[PDB]
C-alpha cells in the first residue's frame, strides 16, 4: 500500500493523491510519500514537468486532525507543519514546472498545495477554502500561499469566515490559471504539460528559478538579475538552437 | 455630541461615521473620535469584531481641506496625517477583525479607510476615488492602502486622474470583499460579522496577527513563522476544543 | 532616419515606435532612439505626460534575435538587455506619467514595455505574450514587469507556455488600465493624457515618485514616507492654489 501513486511518461510525471477514503488527507505519511515522488530523480533530463492530481471528489481536506491532538505532542505537531512547508518549498525550488490538476474540493493545506504549484488547472465544479477556524485552528500555514495568490480582501474573508470560493472566483482572483469543464480537465492539463515537455529543460529550469529569485527584489535589482540570466540563456546550446531555428524558419531540436 | 457613534451587541461593535452634513470628513476630531472607538476596551473578550459604517450617501470625503491650509502651519498638517496613519495602523494591528460597510462614495482618505479594513462589503451603488490631484494634493497616503489593494495599473489611473471606480470594478480588482444590492448590505455584512463572532477570539486574533507578520517575508521565513503559530494555536484550549468537537461531530464550545 | 518619432503638443509627448516592417522590434537602435525621446527635455515644465504607441498591427515583437546570436558576443548581448532595463527604469523614474497606448500584439520585450508604463490602454483586438521559450530564450526580462502586473498563476502560464492572453484578460488581471474599441482608443488615451496635462506638474511628479518609493515598504514606513510627502505637497504653491480654489469654488490656475 502507498498513499500517493506516481507515473512518468514522455517527460510528464503524474503524482496522484490516492487515499480518497481519507479525503486525501495530508497526514505525515501522505506528505512523505508526496515529498518522495516529487524529489525522485528530480535532476533526470527525462523529467520535464510534474502534475499533482487527486483520486476522488476531494483534492485534499488538509491535515489529519488526529495528528494535531494534544496527546501526539508539540514536536509531532511541529513535524507535520514543517514537513508540509518543506514540500511546498520543494515544489517552488524544483527544477521543473509543477501543475495542480483539481477536480473537486481543496481545503486548508489542500488549498495550500494548489496555491503552491506554478500552474493550477481546475474543473468548474472545484472549490477552495481555508476553514481551520471552524475547528479552532486558523489556516495560518495555508494563508501563506493564499496571501501570495489572491488579494488580501479575498484571502482574509476566506481565512476569517471559512467559506469556500468557486473555481470561477479562484480563476478571477488569481488562485488558478485555468478553469474548464470536468470532461476537458485532462485534455487541458495535458495541453500545458506537453507544451512544457516539448521545450528545452535547461531553458525552462533557468526560467523558473530566475523568476522566483527576481520576484521579491526591487525593480532595478530584479532587472540586473534577469538581464544577466538572458545572457546566460543565450550561451546555452538550446538557446542558440532556438534562435537559429527561428531565423531559419524551422523546428528546434532540443538536446537539453 | 461626537462625530462617531459606537454600539456593541453580542460581539459586534458597529462604529458609524455620523457627520453626514459634512460628508463624514476625516477631520482631526473625526479621526480622534474614531481612534477612541476602535481602541476602547480593545482587549475585552465581549468584542469579537468591528464594523465601520457611515451615515448618509458619502461614506467619507476624506480630510478636511480647511485643516490643510497654510494658516494652520506645517505641524498641524503633520498631526492630521500622523493621526490618520495611526488609525489605519491600529486597525491593521487590532486584536479583532475590522469590516467596512460602504453605501456610497469613499474618496481620498475615506477610500483609504475602506482599503485598510481587513474585510470590506459595499453596496452596488458605491464608488471609490483618489482625487487629491484635483485640489492640488496628491493622494499619497491613500495610495499606500490602494497600492496594497489593487493592481498598479488600476491604482495609478485612479491617483493620476482622480476618476472614481464602481463597486463592481472595486470587487473585480480586490479593493472590496463583497458587493450586493443596498437592500442586502446589512445582512451580508452581519453574515460575516456574526460568523466571526461565533468563532474563538484568541484563534482569530492569533490568525490575524500572524497573517500580517508573514505577509512581507520570504517564503521560507513565512513558513517558519506560521508553522510555529499553528503549533501554538494547538496549545490553546480552543484549538483542542475545535479539533475534538469536529471529530465528535458536534458544535464546539469556545472558552 | 530614426526608428521612433516623437512630437509634443499641449504638454503631451507622443513617442511612436515607427519600424512596422520589422514589427517594431526592440533592437539596440530602437531602444536608444526610444531612450532618447523619453529623456529629452525631461525636466521642462512644458512636458506633462508621455504616450508610447506604435505604427501598424504589432506593437512590438520584442528584441531582434539576430542581435542575440553567439557571434555578437556576450558584451553585445549584455548591452541589449542592460539598455532595455535602463529604458524601463527611466519610465518608472520619470518626472511625468507614461501611458502605453497599444493596438495589436505586444510580445516578449514588447509586453515588458507595456507593463512598464504607469497606465496602459489597449484596443479590444490587442493581445499580449512572453513566448521566449519557443526560441530557447525564456522571457526572463519580461517576467519582471509581468510578475508586477498579473498574478503568479497567470504570469507563469504565460512564461512556461508562450500563449498570448487577450486584452480582456490582461484587463481583468491587471496588465492594462483600460480596454476600448480600436475606434475609441486615441480619444480614450487622450482623455487620460489631457486630464493629466491639466493638473499641476510638481504635484503629479511628487506623487509618482512617492508612490514607487512607498510601494515596496512595510506599512509603517510607507505611511511615514507618504505622510511626509503630503506635508511637502502642502508647502508647494500649487498645493495651496488647488486647496484655496476648491474652497473658493473656482478652478485652480496652476503655476507648475
Amino acid at each position: 500500500p502507498r498513499p500517493t501513486s506516481a507515473r512518468q511518461l514522455d517527460g510528464i510525471r503524474n503524482i496522484v493523491l490516492s487515499n480518497p477514503k481519507k479525503r486525501n488527507t495530508l497526514s505525515l505519511a501522505m506528505l512523505k510519500s508526496l515529498q518522495s515522488d516529487i524529489l525522485h530523480d528530480a535532476d533526470s533530463n527525462d523529467l520535464k514537468v510534474i502534475i499533482i492530481s487527486a483520486e476522488g471528489p476531494v483534492f485534499s481536506s488538509g491535515h489529519d486532525l488526529k495528528e494535531l491532538t494534544e496527546e501526539q505532542g508539540r514536536d509531532y505537531h511541529a513535524e507535520v507543519f514543517q514537513t508540509c512547508s518543506k514540500v511546498m518549498m520543494h515544489i517552488r525550488n524544483h527544477p521543473v514546472p509543477v501543475i495542480a490538476m483539481v477536480n473537486g474540493l481543496a481545503t486548508a493545506a489542500g488549498c495550500q498545495l494548489v496555491a503552491s504549484c506554478d500552474i493550477a488547472v481546475a474543473s468548474d465544479k472545484s472549490s477552495f477554502a481555508t476553514p481551520g477556524v471552524n475547528v479552532g485552528l486558523f489556516c495560518s500555514t495555508p494563508g501563506v500561499a493564499l496571501a501570495r495568490a489572491v488579494p488580501r480582501k479575498v484571502a482574509l474573508e476566506m481565512l476569517f469566515t471559512g467559506e469556500p470560493i468557486s473555481a470561477q472566483e479562484a480563476l478571477l482572483h488569481g488562485l488558478l490559471s485555468k478553469v474548464v469543464p470536468e470532461a476537458e480537465l485532462q485534455e487541458e492539463t495535458m495541453r500545458i504539460a506537453r507544451k512544457i515537455a516539448s521545450l528545452s529543460r535547461p531553458v525552462v529550469s533557468l526560467g523558473k528559478a530566475t523568476f522566483y529569485k527576481q520576484l521579491p527584489q526591487d525593480l532595478g535589482t530584479a532587472y540586473y538579475l534577469t538581464s544577466q540570466a538572458m545572457v546566460d540563456n543565450l550561451a546555452l546550446r538550446d538557446g542558440q538552437e532556438g534562435i537559429t531555428a527561428f531565423l531559419q524558419k524551422r523546428k528546434p531540436v532540443w538536446s537539453h
